[PDB]
DNA sequence: TTACCTCAGTGCCGGGATGTGGCT
């Protein structure tokens, strides 16, 4: 079912490693991809972690975006 | 306009004076 996978393929566009609606779903706009910060010693932070991938967009999407998010 | 999607002491006080240390 290529339109089924094509709905898949199009919520790539939208995959981000910082989240800019978390607390407030109001906001509009872009993504924000950027590789974590160099460690600081006397902070905890994302800069000792992993690189990983999320998904925020419509309500709509949520099963759609897990083939290629997850 | 709509559909979607979450697990005998003592204590101050004045005042003139003895003596001293640094500069020339």
């Amino acid at each position: 079912d290529e339109g089924h996978i094509t709905n898949c393929l199009h919520t790539v566009r939208w995959l981000h490693t910082h989240n800019l609606k978390y607390p407030d779903a109001r906001v509009s706009g872009e993504r924000l991809i950027i590789n974590a910060p160099p460690l600081i010693p006397g902070v905890i932070s994302s800069a000792g972690l992993p690189m990983r991938m999320g998904w925020a967009h419509d309500s709509s999407d949520i099963n759609l975006a897990k083939l290629f998010g997850t």
